[PDB]
């Protein structure tokens, strides 16, 4: 297939990498794009939005993003707390104090961004439509017993995360916003990213969104897992996809993730426009552990909310931050070439982290610094 988009001379490589995914039979329809110092220098896409190959992949496609969406979140708060609404150290009970109850009244907004205030998932068994009423799934929550003492390991939040970490964004902002609204307004809308990236997808925009495509536990592991179990065919419900969970249903592509992370690893900066201060993305990508994870089975390294990198999944700077997704889609900023990335697919592979194809844009990536 013909790869469509815009491309810098001097990443000429990397459109390539992206084509030569393609050529290998690896993608059925993908995006991509590349932030350098602030700006969108490569912002690429190409194949299908569906199984039957019969409707191209468009420049404003977008699909479920899954656990990037994590990410997504985390610069909610991490906004928040660069303007002075929340402070890492603080009590989450402090502002949110129904989180208090059940041998939680100690851990700190730091600790939940990290995933280990240990309510992983929820205890009992919940339906999807459980997943879609914010306010009653964060009641259950904030009542729930931990797994392991916390702060004493990191397990995984793997579907509540967003709600947990947008609940206490919401709460700071007096509730007057859903988490969605806030990132729409305060992360992707001055950047220019608010037509690419979307936590509750607006039933105008639904036409955009390509098919989504599949290839002895613990009580925490068991209740990640299972309540409720994700497939690929949950994002292609529009009930997902109008819901917000933050977690998981990120609908988006390529370009609105390099935005965000392009912002980020520019020092806050996007094109001209501001999101966020140097000192704030610090703070929140101050590393929390580095610990075997009791969900994700190997060892983690966990800022407030973003994977901090690790045997190069985000590239050759060590202190790399992002969030990847299942099945293959990722974004990440490395503050040091103020290089920002995002990808976006909708072909899934086993995996999430460290997709062939995230690698192989990857390197050629660096190859043109």
């Amino acid at each position: 297939i013909e790869i469509q988009g815009i491309c810098a001379p001097e990443f000429t490589k990397v459109r390539d990498a992206f084509a030569a995914n393609f050529k290998d039979g690896k993608e059925v329809g993908a995006s991509f794009g590349l932030a350098i110092e602030g700006e969108i220098v490569v912002d690429l896409w190409g194949g299908f939005a569906d199984a039957g190959r019969s409707r191209p992949w468009r420049s404003d496609t977008l699909i479920n993003t899954y656990s990037t969406t994590k990410g997504m979140a985390a610069t909610v708060v991490g906004v928040l707390a660069d303007e002075g609404l929340i402070d890492y150290n603080a009590r989450v009970a402090d502002y949110w104090p129904e989180f208090a109850a059940a041998g939680k009244k100690d851990v700190t907004v730091a600790q939940l961004l990290s995933h280990q205030a240990g309510i992983c998932g929820p205890r009992e068994r919940v339906e999807m439509a459980d997943l879609y009423d914010w306010d009653k799934l964060c009641a259950m929550l904030a009542a729930q017993w931990p797994f392991f003492e916390p702060g004493t390991a990191n397990g995984y939040h793997a579907v509540v995360f967003g709600h947990i970490a947008g609940e206490v964004a919401r709460r700071v902002t007096g509730r007057t916003k859903s988490l969605g609204q806030l990132f729409a307004e305060k992360v992707a809308s001055p950047i220019g990213a608010g037509n690419d990236y979307y936590i509750g997808l607006p039933a105008s925009e639904d036409h955009r969104v390509a098919e989504m495509l599949p290839v002895r536990m613990s009580d925490a592991l068991y209740c990640a897992m299972a309540h409720p179990p994700l497939t690929a065919h949950i994002a292609n419900d529009r009930a997902w996809r109008a819901a917000e969970v933050p977690g998981a249903n990120g609908q988006g592509n390529g370009r609105g993730i390099a935005k965000v992370y392009g912002a980020l690893a520019n020092g806050g900066t996007l094109g001209g426009t501001r999101i966020i201060s140097a000192k704030g993305i610090a703070e929140m990508t101050r590393e929390e552990c580095f610990r075997k994870d009791e969900v994700i089975g190997v060892r983690m390294r966990w800022s407030r909310g973003f994977i901090l990198n690790k045997a190069e999944l985000y590239g050759p700077n060590p202190d790399a931050f992002g969030h990847s997704g299942w099945g293959g889609s990722f974004g990440f900023a490395d503050t040091k070439a103020r290089l920002g990335m995002g990808y976006a697919m909708n072909q899934m592979d086993t995996n999430i982290f460290g997709d062939p194809r995230g690698v192989r844009l990857i390197e050629a990536a660096y190859r043109c610094l």
